[PDB]
């Protein structure tokens, strides 16, 4: 309704939302349920494309889409960019209401999303940045003497961007906004669970004028999208999810350019150094926003021995004073969790840690098929190496803490865990500070502050299991351009006289 | 002997070449026999390491490689860099007779391969051109107000250099260049074919200081070396090949970074405006250096109507005017294909042609099992896409040649192979030239000259079919570097005043 | 009246302009008559601010305004910027028609002025595409190990922006905004010819925004200027005029950071390779916009042999078909030059240029005090160069035309100027373009298209007497701030381990 | 003798060092005689041009020297200045000798200083990493729609290089590095106090094969340097010295690019958090070294009260602990002053302090006409802003100390002085150094260590009186050479389909 008018149908009761076909939205696959986390209740349909209807849209991509993106200028696609944002902006309740029902996400965040999205959107200017090339003149070499070279960026053509739940609305606006910015086509492929903000954001783009054969938004359930991925005509993949899925999809892929925004969760570490209120405050932050559903949400706290006391006595107080239940009164803190199946993993991974020696510090009760408290797990040095807890991401709002010696044995634990995404240091000192920055391997360090992406105007992303390349206002032109050398040959023609 | 003193054995009339493990020369797996193109003799073996000493390497190369590599401070790691240079120049003439036996290269290409290996690494130092980074101040978003932003590069630890035939001295030189330079360990991987020339270098590298548990050289042949690509401690793979390998090395590695440097030939455009006596010479040299077994080597040449007469019959001449035979007499242009198997597809490909209308202008005479004469052949524009030349890279001394109407129609053929490394145009007119740089889908673009990648004083890499990433001095750090991003929160402690 | 409202002053019926003192409009100082150029009445008077509100102004900036603009987040800059596009755009008419008035300027071009005004402002988004910074590692030196480099930039504090009379409102509010949106305050002293443009852009500034005392708009005529340039508050000047006053201005200033668009005119090259319709079209139009009151008009017109004829043919009828008088009908094409004075020293160079053998193609009739014919003088190579007409800039619409062999004849009379600012080529062929491009010795050349800065969205600056350092989006930021670098001492604190 | 075989004549018992004229070595003007600081003794006299010698070299470095230095590739360009450090190194003895006995250098500073002449010239390959340029692209406006820009930067042509006594060779090989690497000729005009290692370097230079017309070495005193200064064909003017004589070079010069080190002396803050032992150590070497004859020598030292006490005391011991008289004795810390004049100027400016209330706490006492002991002076924040040492620069080995209550009046006082070259905090807080960083008006900031420009591995330059622009490796590309735009015009062409 409203914005989605004649896309959306209600039939049988329920809102069906078909799939762009890059020229009309439609479909003629099957239809999927898609529920809210709130309930359980099916709050509409979306219908999947057929496979000649993939076939076809990859073809128009290809052969029509690439080029009305490069062959709208520059001036225009941000005119579209800055539209679209005044479109969402308008329909912020809208957009805000569909994402705390679809996504289970608190009101504040559902709004700050949205306001996340119009802003992306709206600072497409600031992607410019790293707009320009080099020029290299040849002799500095004999062999290349009376040359001169010329370097340059071009779009790839068709990019293919894959979206998680945890940011419905706002992965695939920034994916979409880069990819196009810089004259791509695109095919969108948003989570199964929560499609509906990623709709209404493409037929706002294209109310506000993207042109309509080089954007495309396809329904297809987990592995129905390998066919996308595997594709010729797809140059590029923009893909945030989980580790697994992430190497599947480059195994499916085969050679292309790729972003790989594979999360993991991220330590913090408190050096005797840190204002533990500012500390305390954060990380309890950081481990249960949006219910700890956050690629850069804190899975572990490391704290010095002469602040571990305080610190880990604040964050526990912080997280047992949450409120949990349903994401609409602005008075609750946390919503549920996007599946009954997200809340046992977490319950099983808390008994492990108990097991192992572990101490629940605040929470660990369970409230309901997808309801459960902020849990702060204690645990002893010598045995949370093993722990799933520390092991794994457990996507959840759950977090460790270990009292260390020293800043080297939490920047070992800190580096323990087999992701690399981001890592967050609170402390007063340089020397310990520059210290923890060139040893901690991770994509980005927050220092004094819990890790938080915000809409990219820091660039960011993965080492080890969480991925490879950044994202970031200005940084994702390389992901989605590939480079166009331009080589002069000048020799004996007068230009230059031996030099 | 000489360099590879106690290296090398002689074991049964053949030197046995053994694999370097990380710490020392050995191994203790199959051997294998390496032969040369000029008369199908043995010439040597290499002993490949075994699955024992294959894992033992890498967990060397991850535990102790990464850390010497890094530890070592830039201004040494440069210095090692240039006295392998010394060590490589005084052995020129040895570097080059294995070259010319081993890959069957004419005296005069392998002491240009030497030379190339050469002044890469003592050009280590123009690497450093592309270092630095940015900072990035936090005003610019009310979100982002007292905050600030840090970005550089780091090297990401093992990088896997998998090296081709057609220059296996060059290429390993290269990759272990600007892998090293920014702090990396490496393993090497070379064209079972030709082993002999890498395990040169890295004796030579080692010599000169390069960590002795930072570099690797594993003589495995083609699939054996999956194992490498596949493993974790492997964070990027630098690969330069044939599409198909391309294909299958990221399908093992899966999520990590690349460089896919996959060739495919290349088109060379003639507008009725070149210097015909230039374009001539420069495509002639194209198509038959090295017979053909180029990346950047012409395929096909596509010139208009009025100068397409003449500039055929000057390259016709100057390429049946070519001698070929043994690499030796420096006198010889052309030496012998690496295979016999590689005579038997050119010759296939030529039969094609013909029977698809085309039409031999120079050569197309086999000599031997591994001798053919460089062949030009003629054919129309409208039979030609469909011919095994135009479809599929030819490794081998031939090219197609094809009368165009004009500048869009050549753009039209150059882009209809399914490769897109690099392109060449002669002509004059700015303006002509200018559409062919903006439409030509390639990684680099010649303009009167033949596509020469050199040592990479300008960066290349492809598009399409030709792979993904650049190698480049000073742009390789790309693809062996990820970036870290210093995010400093100072929200309310002074330092600014609402701003 | 309207945006000038309470500010502007009706006193013996002629409008009565006051200086704004950052922080109230106002000025007790000699009041000074301001003339138009269309009849020579007085339109306006402008109050000069006295020596005692010159000191206590640039007190202000200097204590006050220097903090109120680097403590306004960039964000909130930016923000005042485009509020103050949105002021003028919707006093367009208003804005224009003080120009056509105040400077004689043709109804379009007045139009097209406040369009590039609005413009500027609204673009100052790009001007940050500059903004960032270099890491420089200490590992490259061994005295510079375990060392470490930031470099970033900062505001100097109050600039001078110093304007000419030919574009009274654009130049203003360029140099306040790149000025403005680095953190910088600013003191804006027009030319007293036509100073009304800019109390209106600044009253448009402080509406939107602008911190009140860190702008300031002093009415001082010429050397009343030169104790704002040579005060010690003032740390950096950005001056755009003639050569002489900025050599005067450098003078007294002394030691700071300046910018010096000094102009002269610029010479226009026609190969026999040309379009020349485009070309005699383009030349004609740099001939006489604006009367030839522009820094890049078209002084001189550089034909090789063959087109010579056709070329010069072409623009003299295009000139003499040309209509001057009142800059108010759409249909006249040249308006009045800004004085008598100005057209006295334009017919004094075309008779010593008819002197010395010049002969006249188009115009040399003068219509009145203030108006005169767009000229075209032949001249053969052999003379020009004595002429006032070649060896000074004569702010005029009048050019010479000169035959010339080759190339190399029109490269060497195109520098034999005492200027160096532009420089236009007309031509196809890229090794004759390359050389011109790489021996023209000009701040910017254009080709195939008459020379015009717009609004500097390509950089632009001269070279010799045309003065030193560009201006331009993004690239003004070198002149208006200065460089900080933070060196960081880690030795012997473990940071690093030996590199 | 030995370099300077053939150039030099021993005439009257002392050597006569004839000044170098682009071509050959001579000159005819007056003689003038080279003293040595540590005994008033003459060593040498050198021979001044005349003015028609200066105007003959003028005119030889403008026609033929630019082009000799320009038409020399840059490959040539760089074996020019490694050979030439070649020659110096093998000279070293030779160098430093000339250094101790016609500067007063400390033998260990005099090697220390050739060693960083090697260096510079060594390192002529990093100033490369400035070296590129950008492509603007034109569809992000619709005015500059089919558009294009290239920016890059050329040489000016001739630059004069002016040199301060403290550091006669290095000052004058890294200006003449960095001019001559991108292609400019040059005049060196070093001080008329110690003019001899100029020579040699100069001398080694030409032996090297630095063009011999794109040289000149003139022995001009003080006021007869203006001549070059305001000539036109001077494009550029290095200048290191004091603040009174750049400001006369500019006035004199008029419009052209400058770079003005122009020194005064450094303020150093002490953080509570500091390491005392560090700061103490680096504190007392920044008083003392090269007798305080140092741009960047610590004058003002700032403490916070609870480490004042212990600070300034182990300042006080280390000072008093030196060793004055002749420079030979490694064992000797402090060698002369330039001249008795300097240390006239020390006692009378010790004498202000004392009666403004300042306590000397150690040294003090004159040793000869040009020897003195190293002096702390002890100072009360309420009276220092008006004595001499706080106001002026006092080349000598001087500092005053200073207890303050905080880091914002160290700031405040720090700020207070007229310079703004360089600043010193010790500390560990990264909130109060980030602060500092932000506010310290100087142009580089030392954290943790002394102020030393060294090579200038990282860029330095000053703030308000200090001068304007910086010096460094790869920055100095800045003040030598003018950016050069070239804007390609394909409107209606079909480039571009509208884009
Ligand atoms: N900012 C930096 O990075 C830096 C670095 C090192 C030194 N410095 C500063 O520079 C000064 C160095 O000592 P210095 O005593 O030799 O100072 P200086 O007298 O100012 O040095 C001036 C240089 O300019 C020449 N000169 C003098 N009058 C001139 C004129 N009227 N026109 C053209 N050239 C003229 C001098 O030649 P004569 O010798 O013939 O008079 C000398 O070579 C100190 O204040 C120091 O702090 C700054
Ligand atoms: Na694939
Ligand atoms: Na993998
Ligand atoms: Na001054
Ligand atoms: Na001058």
């Amino acid at each position: 309704a409203g914005l989605l008018e004649g896309v959306i149908k209600e039939k049988g009761g329920v809102p069906v939302y078909p799939s762009y076909l890059a020229g009309e939205w439609g479909g003629s696959g099957q239809e999927i349920e898609v529920k809210s986390p709130i309930d359980l209740a099916t709050i509409a349909k979306v219908i999947s494309p057929s496979r000649e209807e993939v076939e076809r849209t990859l073809d128009v991509l290809f052969k029509r889409g690439r080029w009305s993106a490069r062959d709208m200028p520059g001036t225009e696609r941000l005119a579209v960019l800055r539209k679209a944002a005044d479109i969402i902006e308008r329909n912020l309740d809208v957009f805000a209401e569909v994402l705390v029902m679809n996504a289970g996400k608190p009101k504040s965040a559902a709004v700050g999303e949205v306001k996340a999205a119009v802003d992306r959107l709206r600072l497409a200017e600031l992607d410019l940045k790293k707009i320009g090339g080099d020029y290299i003149p040849g002799d500095w070499t004999y062999d290349t003497l009376e040359t001169e070279g010329l370097v340059r960026r071009e779009p790839l053509g068709v990019v293919a961007a894959i979206t998680p739940f945890n940011y419905p609305l706002f992965d695939a606006v920034n994916k979409i906004t880069y990819s196009f910015i810089y004259g791509n086509a695109v095919v969108v492929k948003p989570s199964i669970s929560d499609p509906l903000p990623a709709a209404m954001a493409v037929k706002a783009l294209l109310d506000a004028g993207f042109p309509p054969d080089a954007i495309a938004l396809l329904n297809l359930p987990g592995k129905e999208a390998e066919k996308i991925v595997a594709d010729d005509r797809v140059a590029a993949v923009s893909f945030t999810g989980s580790t697994e899925v992430g190497e599947r999809v480059v195994k499916v892929g085969g050679v292309k350019q790729y972003v790989m925004e594979l999360g993991g969760g991220d330590p913090a570490i408190v050096l005797e150094d840190a204002d533990l209120d500012l500390a305390a405050d954060k990380i309890a932050r950081g481990i249960y926003s949006y219910a700890g559903q956050r690629c850069d949400a804190i899975k572990l706290v490391l704290a010095e021995r002469p602040v571990y006391g305080k610190l880990v006595e604040e964050v526990a107080k912080r997280l047992s004073s949450l409120r949990v239940g349903d994401p609409r009164d602005p008075t609750v803190d946390v919503g549920p969790l996007i599946s009954p199946s997200a809340v046992d993993e977490m319950m099983a991974a808390i008994e492990d840690a108990v097991e192992k020696g572990g101490r629940v510090l605040a929470g660990g009760r369970r409230l309901g098929p997808t309801y459960v408290q902020p849990t702060f797990v204690e645990a002893p040095a010598d045995r949370v190496k093993d722990m799933v807890l520390y092991k794994r991401e457990v996507f959840a709002p759950v977090a460790l803490a270990v009292e260390v010696k020293d800043l080297d044995q939490a920047i070992e634990l800190a580096n323990g865990r087999p992701y690399g995404l981001d890592a967050a240091v609170f402390g007063r000192d340089v020397v310990k500070i520059r210290r923890a920055v060139r040893l901690l391997e991770v994509g980005a360090i927050y220092i004094n502050d819990m890790p938080r992406h915000g809409i990219g105007y820091y660039p960011f992303g993965g080492r080890k299991k969480s991925g490879v390349f950044r994202e970031g206002i200005g940084y994702a032109v390389e992901a989605v351009t590939a480079y166009k050398t331009i080589v002069f040959n000048y020799k004996g023609k007068g230009v230059w006289k031996y030099e």
